[PDB]
Parts: C-alpha cells; sequence; structure tokens
C-alpha cells in the first residue's frame, strides 16, 4: 500500500529537516555518569532490528517501516567488530568478555584472556580479567543482573565469572579432574565471586542438590535440583546478607522491590531459561520489561549510583531454531524493556548503551510490499514454481526436502509461531554471524560511541563514563 | 590462529584507550564544506562491509578482522532506512531519489515523488524532485558522476534524471505510447537536463544509433549503438560545450585529466556496464580508483567546489549473481576509491559520505578460524553429512539439488571467482534485502550524520552542509 501523505515531497522534506534541527541540537556531556545500563539482545543484528521495527509497527496500526523502536531514538550509534581471538564468528561467552570486561576472548570461555584455553581447567589461573559490573560494586555502586536466560548462560556471567568452559553451569557439568583443579562452576561462582544486589532470570536448578523438587514443577523430576555437592546455593547466598529475600515467581518479585528493607534479591523464575514471551504464565512469570523495573525499584535507592545488565537473551534461541516469529517478538519485548527503563532513569546521569554480542544468519528478501506481514510470502513464485518467504536463513533447521524438492510453503503456514523459515543448509541449529553489531548509545560521554570499533569499547567507555576500571583520573565533573 | 600479542589483556586495554583518547578529540565543525563527495557501495549492506574488510586484510599479510577498511575510519556512522513508499525491499532507483534528491520514492522509477506510477508514463509531470547535484550546480560548483555500472544505470542517473522506468536506457527501451508522450530515455536526460562536468562509466551504446560500430569490439555487434532516433548524443554533448572532450579507453581519460583546457569530460568505457576489476583489461580500462582520481583532477579546479558521485556499483551484481568473489572484490576496490579520494581531498572543507542504497540477502556463517580464508568451508559436516561453506544466501542461483540432495563442495570449488554460494531457495538472481545500511561520514558537519535516520538525510545533510539546497539560511561559516 502506498500511504498518500508520503506521495507529496514535502512529506519527506519536513521530515528531513525536522532531523536536521534535532541533530544540530545535540551537544556532548561534559558530566560523569552516575548509573549505568548495558541493553543486551543477544543475537541481535542489523536485520533482527530492522525486521522487529515492521513486526512492531504493525502491531501499532502502522504500516511498519517509519515507526522507530525504542533503540531507534537513541542519538549516537557504532558499529561493533565481534570477532573473538581464534574464531571469526563468535560466541556469548568471548563476546561477554569483551563488551562487559574491555578484553576479547577464546571462544566458549567466559571472563578470561585468550591465554586461557577452552575447557582447560589448568589454563584459568593469572588470566582472569575483571568485569566493569565487579568495578562499578568496588566503587560502591550498586549491581543488577537481568535476563531471560538462565543467570549462569554466558551473557550474564560475563558480569561475574571467570572460567574456561561456559558449559559449566553446576558442578555436575564440571568434570571429575576439573572439579579437583578448582575449577567452579557458574552457579557456585553466582554466589561467591562478588556481591551481587539483584540477580533476576532462569536457571533455578543448578542452585540446589540433586533430588530437590522444583517449586513450580513439583511432578516433573527433570526440572528438579543437578547439584553433586549437596548445596544449597540460594541459602548460602541469604545467609550472608541481612534484608535478602529470594523469590520463584512473579507476584513475590512485585512485592518484593516495593519493600524498603529488602535491599538484595535473588529471583529465579524457571528451572533452566525462562519462556519465551509468547509462552509466558503472566500469573506466575514476570516479563523482561516487569524484571528491569523491579530491579530498577532496588538499584535506584543507592546514592552513589547502579550498573545494570539487561538481557534479552531469547533473541538468540529464536533464531537458532529458525523461528523469526519467536526471535522477533523476543526482540519487541526487549525494545519494550529498554523503553520501560528510559523512563524510570535520567539521561542526565545515566549512560545507557544497547547493543548485540553477535548477529545471525538471517535475512529479509523477497520484494515484499508496503505494509505486507514479515512472516509473509514474497510476491512472485521462486524457480521451482513454489512460495517463498520474506524471511530465511543461510542455515539451520529449516532445510528441508519432501520427495527429493524444496516443500511449497502457504500464508497460513509461514505466519504460525512454530513455522522455521527454509535455509540452504541443514544444521539442528543455525549459526550465529560474524557482520558488525550496532551500539545504540544515550547519556553522559555517549557521544564517544562513535564509528567502527572493537567490542572491548562497550565496556571501555561505560568504566570510563563512570570513572571507574582503569579510568578514575577521568577529567569528569560530577554527575 | 590465535596471534600471541592478542593473549594479553593489555593488548586490549591500550587499543580501547587510544580509542578513548581518539573518541575525545573529535569535535564538530562551524563551517560549512565547500565540496560534497556521496561514495555509493551498490549493495553493499553491513555483512557486505565485514566480509570485504575481512578479505582486504587478509590481501595485506593479515589475519583479516582486526584490519580496518578505509571506510571504517570516517569518524561518524549512522543506520540508514531504506524501504521504499510501496516496498519494503527497496530497488536502486527509489533509494537514489532519496539518498540523492532526499525524497522517498515508488520501486523502480528515479527522481520522482511517489505520486508517479511505475511504468506510467503520464504520471511524470508534475512529479519530478531535483537532486542535490542538480542544486550544487545552480549554486556553480562543478559536478561529476563516476561508477562502474552503465552511466545511464539507476543509481547514477538519480543524480541528473527524471523517470517512471529505470529500464528506458535509450528510445529503443521506449514504448512507442512513451515516446509520443515526451518521456525521455535516460541517456537523452544524461545530456539534456542539466549541465554535467565530468561524466564516467559503462554505457556507450546508448548514446549512438542502431548501426555504429562499437570502438573496443567492432567484431561484435551486439555491442553497437541501439538508438531509433538517429541521433549520436556525444556529439551533441560535445557541441554545446568549449573544452569537451570524449574518451572511450584508460589512455585517453588519463592524458584528458592532466589537461587543463580539458574542463568537461565524457568517458564511456564499456558497451553496457563495465567488467568486474578481476576481468578488467587495464591497458583498455580504468579501474575505479583510477576514474575517481580522473574526475577529482578536473572537478577540484572550480574555486567554488565541486559535488562528486562515486558508486562501486557492481558490488551489487556480484550478490545477485550469488558469487561473493565478485562481490568482495568489487567492494575491497570500491574502499580503495574512498582511501584515494581521501588522499585527494581535505576533511577541513569536504564532507564525504559512504553509504549504501540497500542490502543483500547475504550472510558470514558457520563458526571459521582466526585467519582462514572468507571462501573457505566451515569447520564440520551438515546435518546431511556433507560439506559447507561459511558465506551463504537466503535465495539465488547457488541453489542446487543433484539427484535429490544438496551438493558437496570442496575448498578448491568454493575459493573460485564463479563459485555460487549455496541459498535456500532457488532465483535466478538473489535479491536485495531490506535491513538498514551504514552511513559513514566525514568533514564540516558530518557528526549531524547520527543515530538511525531516514534515507533521504543523507541528501538532506550534503545540501545543508554545502548550504544549498532548501537550507541557504544555513548558519555556517564559509569552508
Ligand atoms: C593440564 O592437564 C592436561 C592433562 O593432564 C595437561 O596435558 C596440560 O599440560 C596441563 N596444563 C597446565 C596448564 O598445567
Ligand atoms: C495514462 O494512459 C493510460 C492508458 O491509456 C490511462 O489508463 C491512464 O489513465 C492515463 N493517465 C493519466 C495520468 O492521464
Ligand atoms: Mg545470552
Ligand atoms: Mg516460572
Ligand atoms: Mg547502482
Ligand atoms: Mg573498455
Ligand atoms: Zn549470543
Ligand atoms: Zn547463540
Ligand atoms: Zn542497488
Ligand atoms: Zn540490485
Amino acid at each position: 500500500i502506498i500511504p498518500v501523505e508520503e506521495e507529496n515531497p514535502d512529506f519527506w522534506n519536513r521530515e528531513a529537516a525536522e532531523a536536521l534541527g534535532a541533530a544540530k541540537k545535540l551537544q556532548p556531556a561534559q558530566t560523569a555518569a552516575k548509573n549505568l545500563i548495558i541493553f543486551l539482545g543477544d543475537g541481535m543484528g542489523v536485520s533482527t532490528v530492522t525486521a522487529a521495527r515492521i513486526l512492531k509497527g504493525q502491531k501499532k496500526d502502522k504500516l511498519g517501516p517509519e515507526i522507530p523502536l525504542a533503540m531507534d531514538r537513541f542519538p549516537y550509534v557504532a558499529l561493533s567488530k565481534t570477532y573473538n581471538v581464534d574464531k571469526h564468528v563468535p560466541d556469548s561467552g568471548a563476546t561477554a568478555t569483551a563488551y562487559l570486561c574491555g578484553v576479547k576472548g577464546n571462544f566458549q570461555t567466559i571472563g578470561l584472556s585468550a591465554a586461557a584455553r577452552f575447557n582447560q581447567c589448568n589454563t584459568t589461573r593469572g588470566n582472569e580479567v575483571i568485569s566493569v559490573m565487579n568495578r562499578a560494586k568496588k566503587a560502591g555502586k550498586s549491581v543488577g543482573v537481568v535476563t531471560t536466560t538462565r543467570v549462569q548462560h554466558a551473557s550474564p556471567a560475563g558480569t561475574y565469572a571467570h572460567t574456561v568452559n561456559r558449559n559449566w553451569y553446576s558442578d555436575a557439568d564440571v568434570p571429575a579432574s576439573a572439579r579437583q583443579e578448582g575449577c567452579q562452576d557458574i552457579a557456585t561462582q553466582l554466589i561467591s565471586n562478588m556481591d551481587i544486589d539483584v540477580i533476576l532470570g532462569g536457571g533455578r536448578k543448578y542452585m540446589f542438590r540433586m533430588g530437590t523438587p522444583d517449586p513450580e514443577y513439583p511432578d516433573d523430576y527433570s526440572q528438579g535440583g543437578t547439584r553433586l555437592d549437596g548445596k544449597n546455593l540460594v541459602q548460602e547466598w541469604l545467609a550472608k546478607r541481612q534484608g535478602a529475600r529470594y523469590v520463584w515467581n512473579r507476584t513475590e518479585l512485585m512485592q518484593a522491590s516495593l519493600d524498603p528493607s529488602v535491599t538484595h534479591l535473588m529471583g529465579l523464575f524457571e528451572p533452566g531459561d525462562m519462556k519465551y514471551e509468547i509462552h509466558r504464565d503472566s500469573t506466575l512469570d514476570p516479563s523482561l520489561m516487569e524484571m528491569t523495573e523491579a530491579a530498577l525499584r532496588l538499584l535506584s535507592r543507592n546514592p552513589r549510583g547502579f550498573f545494570l545488565f539487561v538481557e534479552g537473551g531469547r533473541i538468540d534461541h529464536g533464531h537458532h531454531e529458525s523461528r523469526a516469529y519467536r526471535a522477533l517478538t523476543e526482540t519487541i519485548m526487549f525494545d519494550d524493556a529498554i523503553e520501560r527503563a528510559g523512563q524510570l532513569t535520567s539521561e542526565e546521569d545515566t549512560l545507557s548503551l544497547v547493543t548485540a554480542d553477535h548477529s545471525h544468519v538471517f535475512s529479509f528478501g523477497g520484494y515484499p510490499l508496503r505494509g505486507s506481514s514479515i512472516f509473509g510470502l514474497a510476491p512472485g513464485k521462486a524457480r521451482d514454481r513454489k512460495a517463498y518467504t520474506v524471511l530465511l536463513y543461510g542455515n539451520g533447521p529449516g532445510y528441508v526436502l519432501k520427495d527429493g524438492a524444496r516443500p511449497d510453503v502457504t500464508e497460513s503456514e509461514s505466519g504460525s509461531p512454530e513455522y522455521r523459515q527454509q535455509s540452504a543448509v541443514p544444521l539442528d541449529e543455525e549459526t550465529h554471524a560474524g557482520e558488525d553489531v550496532a551500539v545504540f548509545a544515550r547519556g553522559p560521554q555517549a557521544h564517544l560511541v562513535h564509528g567502527v570499533q572493537e567490542q572491548t569499547f562497550i565496556a571501555h567507555v561505560m568504566a570510563f563514563a563512570a570513572c571507574l576500571e582503569p579510568y578514575t583520573a577521568c577529567d569528569l565533573a560530577p554527575p
């Protein structure tokens, strides 16, 4: 459809004039950041951002591409180079070391320099690198970790953990020789390495000993406790703190967040990762936006400010399944959380960065008309005389042959939440992609995020802006 | 391979410190731009940029991803939204109207508002929108158009032409009813609409009457003149100017560019589009970098400054063929031309923008090791037990079935210049993609290119910066 307002040049000339005046109005900060927030859309490359913008605009009553996402209103943008030291297409662990610790690492390791080697416990010590969240804590700030995946998953773990193997969620995953050598599982590192004021997401099962029934799924033994050492890490965390609370459902999270006297909050909403937003039980589980508001209610009480990590973690999972509906709906909730955090914090004293750890081999093609659904068929038939979708993958589990040929697809099929877009190469899981991802910034020192930069820049500008990490001697005025 | 220097955190901490100091050193321009250059990588989306950076670094003796492209050193970056008014995944013509005229249009039309309709000659008049190159000419600047495609192809045509059908290269392409109604073919509009000081690229055949032998291929009749009206448009162009020269090969281009007394130069190097750089005859044809230096030698003589369009036009073609080797080598020469132009102009008085008109469904995946060739196989076999490449397409002509199954691929095969990467859907030509593309800027007012902007912003910031278009009353000091 062609909207009549856009047929007149003046529509476009007035828009661009407004754009110019807005651009001329921005000026850089001479002041420090009191608060730091990093919003991490896992797997949210440029193709993800544009497809999610279109979907979100159509959910409003619009055509799509013209309606800005919340992240699109951030004034400063840069491109970020993701390669890990050893591999050109990276994983979450080693990217986490770059954007949270400011050092690049080897694929599937977390919080370690590239002198460490994957799955080699004896190459850990002497290679630990410290996150900017650890440093904000050393400076007296309150610190929070919010995600839709397990809180021991790779991205959140980069804020507090140091490990040669991202798969060591609990001690049951760690080989006996590594346990003997002292390589602690990630759930142990979550309660032990540093003090974290707010911990919210999935991963209840790695905190309790084998045999402990899950509170939400007591009739499903596979959702129970995994530990081999008999420990209850939630209770050990709770015991070192006055005013600490543990929550496992939405109603207790929200009540706890309204209670001064709480001060420390661990909220573990599912045994493993949280449900995709389209499968969320809204009586039992908090959305990503609700977790981020809950975390901000607590974190904002500290007069010295806070550090907050907020992850749209299952964007990535949707792409691995080659189910763009799942990846795009998770991206819209992630943008909704960014908007919410923006309403609860001031850009005068809060540096907010939105980025992705890496991308996916996800593409938006064909030549669909303005206003058409993003999960639709491309206009016209392919060379094998069958329909094809505007959304596709390079590789992944949507590759299918039926009697030696590519299957035809209907519009009713292609718009289903379980639909897997086709790919050129069959893989159990679609792969990450190595192209640069965007960085969106606002707040004190956000104008330093510019151009084309290594992914370690994200960590370094946050520390500089709050005058942490190796940057006290920042030349900044108070927030 | 893991480079030993990168195993030490200090490598990364020193790099980021340097990055911060550089970022702190930039300050905006209070002055106008004397010169304007727009570098247009046709089809050069973010995935193209990163794969081309890796290839270019490996051509030097490096690992790849760490080595900056010339475009990567531009201080200011933004994301650009490409949709056309009527279609979410755009074409070159209507994107050209947005980035050269500052108004969005309908797919496959050029220089017209969206009140015009594709292939409907009777919807042209009253809908013409003027380019910033036309306005720089009205202000007394010298103007140049340089490209590797036909100079009548969609992108260059956006600087001077107004048409409901980008396919009307010569009068032979225009239906008789449209000729009668006055819709002039693009080759006629090139010499007639406005005065252009330098015209360099392909498209010799549309300038001469049917029967005229091509100078470079006199023994191939299909490369000869196409016109139905008996005109010789090169001679008609040459006749209105004192000091105009026509050239068809490299040696005469370069000599003409060294001669004051020349002043107007039309250089048409191939009948249709120019050869890909890997097929270029270096005695007969100038590279993209040589055309841009030749154009700058002439354009720079004017004391009032110049406008210059420089297109890496066959990047796009390489992607349509699903031959990433062709798309990436054309991208490296395009970056080489950007570097060259940077050496021949000052950022103190020249606003330079690098962008793409849109992207392609091209992806860089698998999990290849650091330093591995970009045209290589991904580590490990796919679910059908056969190898797969790191580079793939969503759709396009690389889809193949041999006896009902996806073909295996060897490293010798995948590194060939004719190799077509596999795709999920067979199409004669791979499709454009609709995701946002990058904008890179340097020079006076370049700091106004920021954030997430509509593609019309490119045109509008150039006019503002040189105080043209609807922006005299710019509040800028002289360059
Ligand atoms: C770690 O143990 C393995 C297996 O015994 C051994 O090969 C390697 O050399 C050890 N490395 C260090 C860092 O001591
Ligand atoms: C252009 O001509 C076609 C064919 O006769 C006609 O249908 C259309 O209405 C005409 N349009 C204008 C703009 O007059
Ligand atoms: Mg993650
Ligand atoms: Mg739950
Ligand atoms: Mg072009
Ligand atoms: Mg030639
Ligand atoms: Zn990830
Ligand atoms: Zn992933
Ligand atoms: Zn194009
Ligand atoms: Zn194209």
